[PDB]
């Protein structure tokens, strides 16, 4: 099984339980109470696009934990928010500059320094990419798209300088739904 938290070496919180329980906060606390109208005003898009962007932002927020080095070592998931944001930069690139705002908000959801290196294995777990396909509907590249890591940091510093309000509209529902599903399942 694809896991999210191990804490010794055994799977405590699976990937499917962590995404589904946090989607109840994305749907129930936010999307059932008109957060899509709040998102359509800030992100300058329509309502039904903003409701499905927030769902897919939380689904792809922990996809960097699905690396084959992480699921096999069974210990920890350090710099997974870097690997999640690089995948989400490739997936959400069809939505324009708003998808880059989503990719910054996935990066900042576990940042606790304010400098990662390239891992040797970049292939994600194919058992995880089934679960992301069953919940989102898009297609994921099987390897981590290591886009030099420095073309993303200078455009994240551009987005954080100009459009932090659009980032925090995706970041704050993502962090709130992340800590809830980590509290029930663990």
């Amino acid at each position: 099984m694809v896991c999210t938290f191990f804490e010794n070496k055994v799977c405590v919180e699976t990937m499917e339980d962590h995404i589904r329980k946090g989607l109840e906060i994305i749907e129930g606390l936010y999307l059932r109470r008109g957060y899509g109208h709040f998102l359509s005003k800030i992100l300058n898009i329509d309502v039904k696009l903003a409701e499905e962007l927030l769902k897919k932002a939380y689904i792809f927020h922990d996809i960097g934990k699905c690396l084959e080095e992480f699921q096999q070592r069974r210990e920890k998931f350090r710099f997974h928010e870097v690997y999640s944001a690089l995948v989400a930069r490739e997936v959400f690139k069809k939505y324009g500059d708003i998808g880059g705002v989503v990719s910054v908000a996935i990066l900042l959801h576990h940042h606790n320094w304010i400098s990662p290196k390239r891992p040797r294995n970049l292939k994600l777990c194919n058992e995880c990419l089934s679960i992301i396909k069953k919940l989102s509907g898009e297609k994921i590249p099987e390897e981590i798209p290591w886009r030099n890591w420095i073309e993303f940091t200078e455009e994240a510093e551009e987005i954080m300088r100009t459009n932090l309000r659009g980032v925090y509209s995706i970041l704050l529902p993502l962090v709130v739904a992340d800590n809830y599903a980590a509290a029930v399942n663990r």
